[PDB]
RNA sequence: ACGAGAACGCAGCACCAGCUGUCCAACCUGAAGAAGA
């Protein structure tokens, strides 16, 4: 509907456990943990939270696009429907990210297995040994896994209904980077909310099969509806809080488990704004509302 | 309230040691002060 690309001018580390290795896209809990950060960095988090509790501003994660090709994870669809030909093996098991306007092609076969991997090529992950110096002490190498895009290259998280207060939470997200080490000289991009059309025919169709776009996590209400005839996979979504006003100490949070961003399912829920931090003094929330792609086998 | 925050790939270290721009080789060859002053 609203594709936000984001064009990145430095290397990113969008880790996933630790800081050695980096990952190629952020998740739609990052985005929203950096946006709350934001707001409470202009005084309006709480604005915020009521937008994007009340579905006023729901989004995706984040996803490669390549030469305005919009990419999406591999969906986790059950294959029912195509042992008759094709390679129902270890084929479709390396390829990552397919296009979206490519889906239904690929969900009743006859996209190229081979041929997308080495053309879906967004830069590549690179080490960056680094130090403590310490004048008399040994000095303590580091490391810090990152990722480098390509010229034309980035990632685009899909929004519904575009907010005044979120284009001036996206406009100060510019200059404080997303991701691992933006602090230091990795997280930085420009964006551009750009309105598209050929994609929110994608999200005004319908079908039986939904893809979960987001990591989502159900309401305790529709867990059973949601799990009923779901091909999903879970991810622990923890860490610790990333704030100077919270339990005065460095502190983990309480790990959620939620539905991976390529999830298919039957039934449509919507997720929840969970609160991962009690013990401290402000709410550590985790964005887990559902953001889907309806499909049809 | 971004698997987070904080963290110099940094410190010491002579592109240096030995080595004739030397050896051989002729500034050499060929050539009248006459003639009617």
């Amino acid at each position: 509907m609203k594709i936000i690309k984001l064009y990145f001018e430095s290397p990113v580390h969008f880790g996933e456990k630790r800081l050695s290795e980096s990952k190629i896209t952020f998740s739609a809990d990052t985005l929203f943990s950096a946006l709350m950060i934001e707001a409470v960095g202009l005084g309006k988090e709480d604005e915020f939270y009521q937008l994007a509790s009340n579905n006023l501003v729901k989004f995706s994660d984040a996803f490669p696009f390549i030469d305005q090709y919009y990419y999406i994870p591999k969906p986790m669809f059950n294959l029912k429907l195509e042992k008759e030909d094709e390679n129902p093996s270890k084929a479709f098991k390396k390829l990552l990210y397919v296009p979206i306007d490519s889906l239904e092609d690929y969900l009743s076969g006859g996209l190229d297995a081979y041929f997308e991997r080495e053309s879906f090529n967004l830069g590549k992950l690179a080490l960056s040994e680094k130090v403590q110096q310490h004048d008399f002490k040994d000095s303590e190498p580091y490391n810090v896994g990152t990722f480098t895009f390509k010229e034309n290259t980035g990632l685009y998280v899909l929004i519904e209904q575009t907010h005044p207060l979120l284009e001036e939470l996206l406009e100060n997200l510019q200059y404080s980077g997303i991701g691992g080490k933006r602090n230091s000289g990795y997280g930085k991009f420009k964006f551009e909310i750009l309105e598209d059309s050929d994609i929110e025919d994608l999200f005004s169709a319908k079908g039986n099969r939904k893809i979960l776009l987001s990591g989502a996590l159900p309401k305790d209400a529709e867990l059973e509806q949601a799990l009923k005839n779901a091909s999903y996979l879970l991810e622990r979504r923890g860490g610790f809080v990333q704030s100077d006003t919270y339990a005065t100490n460095l502190v983990k949070k309480q790990d959620l488990y939620v539905f991976k961003s390529g999830s298919t399912f039957e039934n449509s829920f919507d997720g929840d704004i969970y609160q991962v931090g009690k013990k401290g003094n402000h709410p550590v929330y985790k964005y887990a509302k559902s953001f889907f792609l309806e499909v049809s086998v």
